[PDB]
């Protein structure tokens, strides 16, 4: 129709109370002329509130005696939070205690599991790992590394090439790789 649709819709209900055709209307007609008595006005207001989804302060008609001008009082009540109002989209939590390991779960999950994987293979942890670790720390055979890395690959359901073993001379290297491979 036009921008007037908002007003016409209101004019429709107004004229419906008068049992008149909304086409034959003066846009400058004052509510009091039209006979929109306070009782009916309240009812009308409640209909606006429910069908347009807003809350009219009841002094709108009092301030704007012309229904055309009254739209300034109506349209301003439209909440600017009708489209973008989602508290969660894929979020399983609608609060934030701490977004540490709650967010970076995959990283710690791999890390500790990788430790237990290497630990099993290495037979015992001579400490609590070390930041670096050479091939010497991965066994005396290349078999230990191939078995382990394919295990890492298989457990986390990823396709990791064992030829990449020769690219990582240190324990820290596959640990940062696997996570980036997954995410």
């Amino acid at each position: 129709v036009a921008d007037d649709e908002c007003a016409q819709f209101l004019r429709q209900s107004l004229a419906a109370m008068l049992y008149c055709e909304p086409g034959q209307i003066r846009d400058g007609s004052r509510f009091l002329e039209l006979g929109l008595d306070s009782v009916i006005a309240a009812q009308w207001i409640r209909e606006i509130n429910k069908h347009y989804q807003l809350k009219i302060p009841a002094d709108g008609i009092y301030t704007y005696p012309v229904f055309k001008a009254f739209t300034q009082w109506v349209g301003t009540q439209l909440q600017p939070t009708q489209a973008t109002a989602a508290p969660v989209q894929r979020e399983p939590v609608a609060t934030a205690p701490q977004p540490g390991a709650q967010a970076s779960a995959q990283r710690e999950s791999i890390q500790d599991y990788l430790k237990q994987s290497l630990g099993e293979l290495l037979f015992l942890d001579p400490g609590q790992l070390r930041s670096g670790a050479q091939f010497l720390d991965l066994g005396m055979d290349s078999v230990t590394g191939t078995q382990w890395m394919r295990g890492v690959s298989r457990h986390f359901s990823i396709q990791l090439a064992a030829d990449a073993i020769y690219t990582w001379p240190t324990l820290k290297s596959l640990a940062d790789e696997v996570d980036r491979r997954v995410q």
